[PDB]
C-alpha cells in the first residue's frame, strides 16, 4: 500500500508526476477523481491552511472531507502498544485506524511534536501508527516533516522561475526569530525538498545548535548527491543572502534544548536580528521570498518584505489545494 | 468589488431585488448559483442559526461552506497594522484573507465587539480589514451590525402582511432586559431596516444612556427622510406599543458604560419589567412580535409571548436561509 | 410522525426491513434517498464512530449534514419549562427544535446523563424534548440507550453466523472494569436488541448493584417472552461464558450510586479481573466477541482479545454506517 509520509520516500519521477498532475488540477480546478469518496482530516493540532485546501481540495474532486480533532470532538487516543488504558485516552490507533478505514478512502493526519523529549518526537509515531494500522492510503499533513509544503513550495517555484528545473539556483533557507520555540518539520521538509530538486542549499542559522536532526542533513546530502545540488551550514547573515534566488524563512526550537527550553530562550533572544527585512533582501540576487505561515509580521519577516512583490508566500499558499488535491488522486 | 458589509451600502432597488430573489430561494430552494463554489465561514464568536443557514445555504446552491474558527481549529489573527506580532496572534489578517481569497468565492465573518472600549469596537476593525484585504466579496455575519438579520426579518414582515410595501406600519424596537450587557449589533440593524422600509418607527428603551450610537440614529434619520417613514425615542412603555404592528424586542448594554459594566448592572437591573408580555402585546394593534435568537425565555419575552401565534421569530429565523442565499448568489 | 428513539418502540417487521436495507445498502453505498435533504447532528458529547458514519452517510446518499455542539460553537440550550433563564443557556430546546425544522430535514441527537441524578437523566429529557417539539424526525445519537448501536451490532451477528435468525445462541452481555462510572446506554441496548432477537441472555456483572434500572430489564422480559428468548442475571464469570456464542462487553456505574460515586469507586476497583482475557473467551464456544468503542486496552478487554479473529467489533462499527443509511431513508 502506498503513503505520502514523506517526499524522500517517492521517487523522482512520482514526485514530478505529481507536481505535474498539481500544475493540471490548478487549471481544471473541478473532477471526479475522487466522487462518492471521502477522506477523514485528523488535526491534533490547529490549523487553517492545511485544513481549508484538503476540505476544499476533496469538494472540488466529487468527494468529502470529515475533519476529526481528538480530544476536542472525537475520543482522545492512545498510540502505545501494550499499555494499561486507565489514563486520559480511551481507545487505541489499533481501533481507531481500522475504524475510520471502514468508513473513509483516506486519512489524513496532522500531529506536532510534544516538544518533552526529541528523542521521541523524532520516532513519528502517530504518522508511523496510523500508516501501520491503516487498510487505505495515510497522508502527512505535518508531524515532524511537511511534505504537503513541500510540493506547494516547490510547484510556487518551479512557476515563478518559469520551469520545473530548478538545479543552479542559489536556496537559502534561513531560521528566524520567534518568542518560542517551534517545530522543526518545516525546516526539516524544506531542506529535503531543496536539495531533492538539486539547488545550491544553504542552512543558514544562529549557531550550531540550531542545526537540523542528522536524519536530514543526511537526507538532503544523499539528494545533493543525486540531484546535483550541494549543502552547505552557516552562521553568517550577508555571505548566506549573497546572490540567492530563493529565501525560505522558518523558526524552531533547538534540538538539543528539547524538554528544557528554559536556558534556550535566553539564545534565540540574542537572534531577532535574523528577522527577514529589506536589506537582507537587497543583498539577494533580486531573490524570491516566501514562508508556509502562518506568519507573524516584524518579528519573522517586516511588513515591507512581506508587501514586496518578490513574496509567494501566497502563491504557495494556494498550491497547497493543488499540489494535494494531486496526492489524493494519486493514493486513490 | 461588491460587498455585503450593511444594507445601508446597498441601494432600496439593490435590496428590494435581494428580497425578491430570497422569495424566490424559498420557493425552489435547491440551485446552481454556487456550483462548485465555496464561502469561509470565519466565526469569532458562537453561533447556531447563522452557522447552520449558511452551511446548508451553499449546499442546496452546488457549493461547499468551510467553517473556520480562529483561536479554535484555526490559527488566532492579529488585526492591527505595523505591530509586533510577539503576542497571541499567530498571523496578520493581510495574509489570512489573501490566502484565504486563493481558495474561497466568498467569505463571511461573524466578530461582536470586544466591550472594553466602544470607541474602537464601532470602528468596525475586523469586517473592514476582511473586506480591505480580501479578494472576493466579504458578508458580514454579524459585528456591529447584523445585515444578514435585517433581510430575513423584512422579508418575514413582507410575508406576514402581504405585501412588500411597509409604510404607515407603527413599527416598535424595544430594549428589553437580560443579566448581562449585550452588543447592539441587532438593535443597530433593526433601526437601519425599519426606516429604510418607511416605517413608523420608535425606539423604546429604559433610559437616554440606552439610546443607540449616533452613526444609527443618523442613518435612520437619513432613511426616514427617503423612505417616508418617522424616528422617535421613547422611555415609555404602554405609549410605545399603542397601536403597534411589529414589535422587535433586543437587550443590549448602555453605550457610555462600555469597559466599565459593574456600574450598569444596578441599572439593567431595575428595568426587568421591559420584558415583553401577554399585557404589552395587549395594547398593540393586534401587532406581530419577533427576535432574531437566541432567546431567553421569561427574561426577554414570556412564555405566552412565545408560544403567541403573533410571535414570527422562527419564520424570521427560517427567511436567513433564503435570504443569505440571495446574498451569495449576487455578490458571485 | 415516525422517529427513532428506541428499538423497542417499532415493530419486529420494522426493525427486520431497516437491518435489510442497511444489508443493501453495505452491497451499493452511494443513493438518492436523501438528495439536496439535511440533517443535523447535535453533540453535547464526544463522539468519533457516530458523528464520522453519520456525516459520510449523509453524504453518500446525496444529503449533507450540519455538525453542531451546543457550548462550544452552538448556543447553550435550556429543556426545563418555565423556568426563567438568567443562568447559562441562551435559548430554549422550544425553539431550537423549531428553528433547526426549518432548516434540516432530520435531527440527531447525542446526550449522555449528568450523573448526577438518576431519577432525572432516566427520563431522557433531551432527547424527549428533540422529539416532541421538532416538526422533522428525530434520531438518538445516544442519551440513555443506543439505539443505532443496536442495529449495527445485530446485523453484524446476523452476518458473522451467516442468518438473520440469532434464536437459540448463547448470548453475554457483560459488564467490565473501567477507572470511571460510565453511562449504562450501550448496556440497556444491548440487553434490549439481544432478547428482542430471541436469544439466550445472560447479564453478567459484578454485584446486584451493577444490574440495568428495571425499565430495560421489564423491556427484556417483555421481548423474551415475544421472541421466544430468555433472560439470566448472573454474578459468576465462569458459569456465564460456558458455551456462549456471543460476548458483548461494556462498563457502567451502579445506579445506585449515581450522584454519590465516592463510595463506588473501591467497590468497582474490585472487579478488575471483569477485563474480557483469552481464558474467559476460550470457555465460550468459539464465541465472538465484540464492543461499541471506544475501547481502552488492557482494561475493558486484553491485547490478545482485541486481536483475536473472534473479535467482530471493527465490524459493527462499519456497520455503524450502513444501519444509519437505512434510518434516515425511513425516516425521511
Ligand atoms: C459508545 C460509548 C460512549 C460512552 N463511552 C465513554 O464515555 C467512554 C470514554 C472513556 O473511556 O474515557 C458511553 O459509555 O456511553
Ligand atoms: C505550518 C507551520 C505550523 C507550526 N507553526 C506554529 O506552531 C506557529 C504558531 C504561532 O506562531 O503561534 C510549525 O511551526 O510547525
Ligand atoms: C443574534 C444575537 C447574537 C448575540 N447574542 C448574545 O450574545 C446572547 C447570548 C446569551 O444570552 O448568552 C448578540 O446579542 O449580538
Amino acid at each position: 500500500l502506498k503513503h505520502f509520509l514523506n517526499t524522500q520516500d517517492w521517487s523522482r519521477a512520482e514526485l514530478d508526476a505529481l507536481l505535474t498532475q498539481a500544475a493540471l488540477f490548478k487549471r481544471n480546478k473541478l473532477g471526479s477523481e475522487l466522487k462518492g469518496k471521502s477522506i477523514a482530516l485528523v488535526f491534533f493540532n490547529p490549523s487553517m491552511r492545511t485544513r481549508t485546501s484538503f476540505e476544499l481540495g476533496a469538494f472540488q474532486l466529487g468527494g468529502h472531507a470529515v475533519v476529526l480533532q481528538p480530544g476536542k470532538d472525537a475520543w482522545p487516543i492512545e498510540f502505545n502498544l501494550g499499555t494499561v488504558m486507565d489514563g486520559d485516552t480511551a481507545e487505541h490507533i489499533a481501533e481507531v485506524a481500522r475504524v475510520l478505514g471502514r468508513y473513509v478512502d483516506l486519512i489524513g493526519v496532522r500531529a506536532f511534536p510534544k516538544f518533552v523529549d526529541w528523542s521521541k518526537d523524532r520516532e513519528d509515531q502517530v504518522l508511523k501508527s496510523f500508516a501501520k494500522y491503516s487498510p487505505v492510503p495515510v497522508i502527512n499533513m505535518e508531524t515532524i516533516t511537511h511534505p504537503c509544503q513541500e510540493l506547494a513550495h516547490a510547484l510556487a517555484l518551479q512557476e515563478h522561475f518559469g520551469t520545473p528545473d530548478l538545479r543552479g539556483k542559489k536556496y537559502v533557507l534561513t531560521w528566524t526569530y520567534h518568542p518560542k520555540p517551534l517545530n522543526t518539520a518545516v525546516a526539516n521538509s524544506a531542506l529535503t525538498i531543496a536539495t531533492r530538486m538539486g539547488m545550491d542549499v544553504t542552512l543558514l542559522c544562529p549557531t550550531p545548535d540550531y542545526i537540523l536532526d542528522e536524519r536530514y542533513m543526511d537526507w538532503a546530502a544523499q539528494n545533493v548527491a543525486e540531484s546535483g545540488g550541494s549543502l552547505q551550514v552557516s552562521h553568517d547573515i550577508d555571505s548566506a543572502y549573497a546572490g540567492a534566488d530563493v529565501v525560505y524563512a522558518k523558526s524552531w526550537g533547538a534540538l538539543p534544548f528539547f524538554g528544557n527550553w528554559e536556558p534556550e530562550k535566553p539564545i534565540r533572544d540574542q537572534y531577532q536580528h535574523f528577522i527577514v527585512d529589506e536589506r537582507k533582501m537587497a543583498l539577494t540576487n533580486n531573490g524570491v521570498f516566501s514562508h508556509c505561515l502562518p506568519l507573524r509580521r516584524n518579528v519573522k519577516a517586516t511588513d515591507a518584505v512581506m508587501d514586496s512583490p518578490n513574496c509567494i508566500a501566497i502563491d504557495e499558499a494556494e498550491n497547497r489545494l493543488h499540489v494535494q488535491k494531486a496526492i489524493m488522486a494519486a493514493l486513490v
